[PDB]
């Protein structure tokens, strides 16, 4: 009982542009349990034209808000992560960002609260690697009593030209990262 | 039985140049199973006095294909590695890159299955640190049919001058990696 | 009983200027049992006012060396973490420590194996923007004294064209993720 995940290759999970009906991308993500931490892995693959076209200017972001209850089960309505996390083999509160080494704020000054890093886009046409800043945000922020934990990935395109000129299946290179669990 | 890996500090394993008679390479490589992923480690250092000039160039790139057979055992005669992984303590299908999350590609999309990153050279003289692209491709192809699992390994060089002027051995700091894992 | 860590949120428990009288610096270290492996987290937390005013310069480097008995426990005195490491769940440590194997300690100047390299980020209290911090690792590699068996290294290094800061601000280093080939 030490992986929290996705399912591997999973349907369309989730919902990148700000209104959509549909869920627009499918988010990889697999989280275990490894003594004090957790050890993460993170990739997504976009779905509707709207985000697959994101790449055709020469910046772009991308934000997921995963919200947890208090037992560590995902908050659908307020997240944008629509389908419930499951176990590789059957309280997921033991996979959770610790709410001491990172707590909720109530100020500006939350740089404790981040992980950064960077992964890559492989282009269409000629397969040149594209960087992408990404950023985790570790609890911080909250928007409802509901909310224990919360969990935010954010991918940055920030490139003097764009990547593509045409529509093309977005893809984000898998990002590894740690953090210091819950109980 | 938890690890996979080449031991430590192995002699001359791994073949860099084409058609080169010996082992011309020392690949460190550590593979952990843990909870759904598997976690890596990979470094390499150069024997052979052709290895050891690659960096006399402003631009090189070194390729270590992995083959693996449905039980997981290294392919000796198809790959760049020539020695066998091995147990820490002493059944190696579990340590694989899994079929489903990176499957064997016959269209030319290969994107999901890449990890990319960077790691370092440490130049003889001023020590100074030279970037090199890491990109590890999982699956995807297969030059065989006894082929059931693989991991490629590709280090870039690609600087504005060259690294080094002589002969100096070549290391790459140490790529850490996580992925899907079979079964 | 797979960690051994700082604890979480430490009080002043590292000096990063040498010759200071006070813990001058939080540094959060995590180091997990792995398979073969040890997983690690690391982080720091400036807290005196000439910690957090380095960043007002465009180039800076801060160095904690850390240093083990052949138990794996802390050496207070040499290192400059001044408190000692511990298990989460509240007699070796040696198990937790690089390999002597493949990190081994040197007599001469050619050992690149010895280093891991990387990149963290310092958000500016400006605007937040990320500024990139060259981080590397030595395991090992070099004693100070009979009772050293093993030793950890970790250095960050500011090299940028103008100063991230103009005034005094919190430094923070972005938690930087390692593994390396542990003892027996
Ligand atoms: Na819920
Ligand atoms: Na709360």
């Amino acid at each position: 009982i030490n992986t929290l995940w996705t399912g591997i290759k999973p349907p369309p999970n989730c919902q990148i542009v700000e209104n959509t009906d549909t869920n627009d991308g499918k988010l990889t993500l697999v989280l275990v349990k490894n003594g004090g931490l957790v050890n993460g892995y993170v990739s997504l693959v976009g779905v509707s034209d709207t985000v697959n076209q994101m790449f055709t200017q020469k910046s772009a972001t991308i934000q997921l808000r995963l919200y947890f209850d208090s037992s560590g089960n995902l908050l659908t309505d307020e997240s944008n992560l629509k389908i419930p996390l499951k176990n590789k083999s059957s309280s997921s509160k033991a996979f959770m960002p610790s709410t001491t080494a990172y707590p909720f704020n109530t100020t500006t000054r939350d740089s404790e609260n981040y992980i950064h890093g960077i992964c890559y886009y492989m282009t269409s046409y000629d397969r040149s690697l594209v960087p992408l800043n990404i950023s985790i945000m570790l609890n911080s922020r909250t928007i409802s009593s509901n909310v224990a934990y919360a969990i935010q990935f954010e991918w940055n395109l920030n490139a003097k030209e764009s990547p593509e000129s045409n529509i093309a299946t977005l893809t984000t290179s898998p990002f590894f990262f740690s953090y210091i669990r819950e109980d």
